[PDB]
């Protein structure tokens, strides 16, 4: 019986805006 | 019986806005 | 036996002009 | 037996001008 | 047995002019 | 019964903006 | 922004 | 923003 | 931004 395992992302910070 | 998992996400930002 | 499941998934952003701009998913 | 699985993904990001912008996925 | 498996991704980025971009993606 | 992992992400920063 | 605590998955423990 | 708290799965304990 | 705290899987502990 084996494991694995996946991973973690943070994203901290201000999508995209426009300029159009 | 082997486990497994997935990832926990996080995101702490404004999503996008328009400019048009 | 034994198995593990996807993984969280977002998605974000959006701006400017537009057109054909839209996700899909297909899962575990 | 046994098996780990996938991670996770994100999508941000905009802007400017536009057209066929987006996604399409299919997890583990 | 036993196996590990995926990793994460991030997409980010955009402006000037645009078409044609944007993702795709398929996991473990 | 082996193991393995995955790889965290993290990005701390604001997403793309425009000028156009 | 701001703090944060603990993340991380776990195992067999 | 502002402060959190844990997270993370757990496993088997 | 800010502060953070632990991360990382974990294994067969």
């Amino acid at each position: 019986g084996g494991q694995g395992a996946g991973g973690d992302v943070i994203e901290v910070g201000g999508a995209g805006q426009g300029g159009y």
